């Protein structure tokens, strides 16, 4: 009697899916990296290790970061010791923490997005938060619906443990569920709080080190949709096409285990070395079907793992030095925010090209690449097309 | 220059997206239902709790469990005494073992669920990966993609702590991921371990004591694909609709955390009266516009989060006790494997409905509706047709 192919065509969206909103947020201490080694010797109960702190000197001095956001504070670390160690039993501690923080930083983000989108927040039918920074159930989707007061009936997608790549998993989720879906509008929420893997120094895992000069905290949210309502709805960004593959000979490059200590953090292989040998095969597939071959003629997003992988990449394909600047000026501002990282430099892209009167919201090109970097080495790639304005 | 409209055409799929192969697997370790309370009460160092004890046969003899399939054995609690109290710092030794069985374990089936299949594995695109039982970096996804050998490029969907209602939501995501994505074959794997969640008994929380007579050990996996090649790929079900919503008066009903001393498991509500008060209005949602009423007149699977759940169903909506024995032969076989009970239902109904002649995999009926239930209370639907033989 029913017909299942009338019902798929009815139910199905028509266009590519579309960036509509972009809102960021981020704890309010301000942190700033030309004096972190001494706070961070110092909070830590390192000042002793003196050869350890000259090697984390150089690390902050080469970062490329001015200042990062950070939930925990001097007076947070001297009520938990166990933190402050290289390794002492503190999940409890960090999860009571993240629980609470993830989504309230969150709902910032999302909250700014949905008044730049300017339509009902009831319209919203699909949720997806992202987050590296603990674990709970119900997850942070559920507090977000809460919070925010979506409707109950919200579709929610609850993206835990994940790591640096996932500002490019979020975008290549959405991006389905918007298209296959007429009429959804998917709230994305990228929210990373570094409670989890704050921990002090040790001289004999210096890769653990490296993440404590780059690691910061912050969250974006984006609104994805399909079919836009012209001249209601505001078009940023569109996608047209995603990726995601596991770089050959890159076995254990970074691991992250979430333990009694919190998540600790390992770098086993040469991460940007791995990145730029890899980027072009990505690129390749993703362009070649374009026409395009010349990557100085798209707009550039890259989740900056550290400034070598942006380095690496660039030197690899002869990149202008201009391509990254976007990337750059938020690594400089906000350190490595993980997933929501590439979501900030989404939102830098199109305000200065807007702010400075470029053509389209890609740095007046039309076609665009996001890529973001994380464990397995995996590399996830969106394609962008811009838009006029 | 390109025509997005044409790329967007050109990628998307057809049809509905439907489920083409189904495996399992459970671990080896067979514990029986009837003697569990004995075995219980001693590895953990309980005999002296009498009342306590009594409670426990009382609710493993309501159970309807007969059986359930457990990783963890006399002589792996022998080595872990922290495991076996109710509250001792023990995450690491419980990460250590389900990092390792739960993508063990989510391979044996989807080798059954290729095998049946019949296409090669370097055809899956997509992979969704999901359990509540424990995480990592890299994931159990990209533990998946290499014990199974599937292409490095394959795009994957790391589901990790949700809970009893997800193998609702593998099924709603990789709907999605099907039906936009011409030619996209995804392999769901579900794969649950109690190891995370065991612990000892406790008689001021009897709340968690009702998980240690229900929670079993299972991996479920599917083929999912629009478009199936006519007589090379044999459809099982169709899935048509999907919904997930949040009861109203549910706030806190079933919240699980992970601590130091791994999953606890709450429940501070009425679940059975919750889902049973909130199953009508889930139904009028997805049947109504089918114009279908008569809840006996389509085929059923629900999550048997316990006996009760099932019970008090069936007793709101008048269903005629048949409707729930593909629900509950899975129940008393394999007891609640959490997101991975819902797949193995749905092979047990269309191998009954096979192997006793009937005229499709749905019991011999054409529509049909599968519930996860668990956390935020959340209720996952989705409606399915059946498939002729």
């Amino acid at each position: 009697m029913v017909s299942v192919s009338e019902i798929r065509k009815a139910q199905r969206a028509e266009g590519p899916a579309t960036i509509l909103a972009i809102g960021t947020a981020n704890p309010a201490n301000c942190v700033e990296q030309s004096t972190y080694p001494d706070f961070y010797f110092k909070i830590t109960n390192s000042e002793h290790k003196t050869e350890l702190k000259e090697k984390f000197q150089r690390m902050c001095d080469k970062s490329m970061i001015k200042r990062r956001y950070m939930y925990l504070t001097e007076e947070i670390l001297k009520e938990n010791p166990n933190v402050c160690e290289y390794m002492a039993p503190s999940l409890d501690a960090r999860q009571d923490m993240v629980v609470v923080e993830v989504p309230r930083l969150g709902k910032e983000a999302a909250v700014k997005a949905i008044k730049e989108w300017g339509q009902p927040k009831s319209k919203i039918t699909h949720l997806i938060v992202c987050t590296t920074s603990g674990v709970d159930m119900p997850g942070a989707d559920y507090q977000l619906t809460k919070l925010l007061g979506l409707r109950p009936y919200v579709k929610r997608y609850m993206m835990y443990q994940q790591g640096c790549f996932a500002g490019g998993t979020v975008l290549r989720l959405a991006k389905d569920l918007a298209e296959n879906n007429k009429g959804a509008r998917v709230l994305v929420v990228c929210s990373e709080v570094t409670a989890v893997t704050f921990r002090g120094p040790s001289d004999t895992h210096l890769d653990s080190l490296v993440g404590q000069a780059l690691f910061g905290d912050g969250a974006a949210a984006l609104i994805v949709g399909s079919d836009p309502v012209p001249e209601i709805e505001k078009p940023i960004f569109e996608m047209v096409w995603t990726a995601q593959t596991i770089a050959p000979d890159s076995e254990g490059a970074i691991d992250a285990h979430l333990r009694e200590a919190g998540l600790t953090f390992h770098l086993l292989k040469d991460v940007p070395g791995i990145v730029s040998k890899n980027i072009t095969k990505a690129l390749v597939e993703a362009f070649e079907p374009l026409g395009i071959s010349d990557y100085n003629s798209i707009f550039w997003i890259a989740h900056p793992g550290g400034p070598a992988i942006l380095d690496q990449v660039e030197q690899k394909l002869a990149l202008k030095p201009e391509k990254m600047n976007a990337t750059r000026e938020v690594l400089s501002e906000y350190g490595n925010m993980s997933s929501a990282c590439v979501l900030f430099i989404l939102d830098e892209m199109r305000k200065k090209s807007t702010q400075n009167g470029l053509k389209t919201t890609g740095e007046g090109l039309e076609w665009g690449v996001l890529f973001g970097f994380g464990p397995g080495l995996t590399i996830e790639t969106v394609v962008l097309r811009s838009v006029a304005i």
